[PDB]
């Protein structure tokens, strides 16, 4: 697309001179009113994948943090990605940690950021999903991507399965799969609800939640569900990558036990030391610093859960190898981030390129046979 370019030119502008965040919201303002650009190319059907009964037309979503409040899906979507996860959110709104909270290092392609949570609230945000939705059933373009909800806690909360009741009461029935954020690490004590028999109630409290807004309607499921699956959300789980292994098989037991329908492997972590950029800076990182890390914690988990629950990658993925790696792994998905703060539009194009053209030089028939080949 003649116009995916224009805006690398003025990425190396930003990236030098304009504050990340800054930089953030007017990404999001550019998509708010539709002045990004478009990919309409069918995808190759050898990389449509799938979690369960979850079908996504290709691998690559955008991971939460990004658009954490709904107000920019429709032109996200439409730059090349199957699905999007927003948030993460809470009940009510956030300012978040105080700014500058978000630094970028363009030479070690990696983020730092303690943003919190801040975000508009659980029902303003509902009401901009239900925009959406109105949108998607007339709009062709978005008639097949997926659209799951990142959810959390509100730093004040004190019992989070009391937050996770409230959003998923409010918006479970908008959103085509959940994800459990326990693993932030600019949350104080976020990452100790990673505690297995907590974690269990977390994970046993979110499907059951999910599981009782069927019960109590009198319309049929087609007009319960205002979703693209018209179905019931997923639940996924999101891991940190600063456990060791006793927590890690404590909660693959957990998860196996319990029923989750997946996990999202991993997220940000605070042990990198390696960037001279970021000292005495608060909060977790991002980028390609963290891509091996999680790489191999996907293959943890995989093995620790034998294979049983699928994975979501996410963390260093910039090219089709880099995403392939992960795919061998275990990945059935992947989610970017810091390709497209680095990037910019040619993201999506990049890495569906890159993907197809070394499924086919490796002698593979379609994704779903590289899962775990490793
Ligand atoms: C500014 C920023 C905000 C983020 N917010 C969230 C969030 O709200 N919820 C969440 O689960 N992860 C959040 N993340 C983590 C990312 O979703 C992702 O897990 C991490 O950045 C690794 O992706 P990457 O290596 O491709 O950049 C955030 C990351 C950044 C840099
Ligand atoms: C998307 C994005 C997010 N974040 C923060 C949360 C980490 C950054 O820091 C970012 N820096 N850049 C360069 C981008 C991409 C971008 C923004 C705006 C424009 C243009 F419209 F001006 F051309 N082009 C490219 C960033
Ligand atoms: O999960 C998360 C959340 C945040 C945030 O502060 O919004 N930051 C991260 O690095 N990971």
């Amino acid at each position: 697309n003649p116009e995916f370019f224009l805006y690398d030119i003025f990425l190396k502008f930003c990236l030098k001179y304009i504050d990340g965040e800054i930089c953030h919201d007017l990404f999001l303002l550019l998509g708010k009113y539709n002045i990004l650009p478009y990919d309409t190319s069918n995808d190759s059907i050898y990389a449509c994948t799938n979690i369960k009964h979850l079908d996504f037309i290709n691998p690559f979503g955008v991971a939460a943090g990004f658009d954490k409040n709904g107000v920019c899906i429709d032109s996200i979507l439409k730059l090349g990605f199957s699905f999007i996860e927003i948030g993460t959110i809470t009940p009510r709104g956030q300012t978040g940690n105080a700014k500058p909270r978000i630094f970028r290092d363009v030479e070690s392609r990696s983020i730092i950021n303690s943003c919190g949570f801040n975000n508009m609230g659980c029902d303003k945000v509902t009401e901009n999903l239900i925009l959406f939705r109105k949108r998607q059933e007339e709009d062709k373009l978005l008639s097949k991507h997926i659209v799951g909800v990142s959810i959390g806690k509100n730093k004040d909360t004190v019992n989070i399965v009391d937050d996770l009741k409230y959003c998923i009461n409010k918006i479970g029935r908008y959103a085509d799969y959940i994800a459990i954020n326990v693993s932030s690490p600019n949350t104080p004590g976020l990452r100790d609800n990673q505690e297995a028999g907590k974690l269990k109630n977390i994970i046993l409290s979110v499907k059951e939640e999910i599981d009782n807004l069927e019960k109590n309607n009198i319309m049929n499921d087609e007009f319960l569900w205002f979703n693209t699956t018209k179905k019931k959300p997923l639940v996924f789980v999101k891991l940190a990558p600063d456990l060791n292994q006793e927590q890690k098989k404590e909660i693959a037991d957990v998860l196996l036990e319990t029923n989750i329908d997946g996990m999202i492997i991993s997220n940000t972590t605070t042990q990198i030391n390696d960037i001279k950029s970021f000292e005495n800076k608060k909060g977790g990182v991002s980028g390609a610093k963290l891509k091996d890390i999680s790489t191999k914690f996907i293959c943890e988990m995989y093995n620790y859960t034998n294979k049983q629950i699928p994975i979501i990658a996410s963390g260093g993925i910039f090219s089709g190898l880099d995403a392939l790696e992960k795919i061998e792994a275990g990945a059935s998905v992947c989610q970017l981030y810091s390709c497209l703060v680095f990037n910019g539009m040619k993201s999506a194009v990049q890495i569906k390129r890159e993907l197809n053209h070394l499924l086919y030089q490796r002698g593979y028939y379609n994704l779903k046979e590289a899962i775990g080949r490793k």
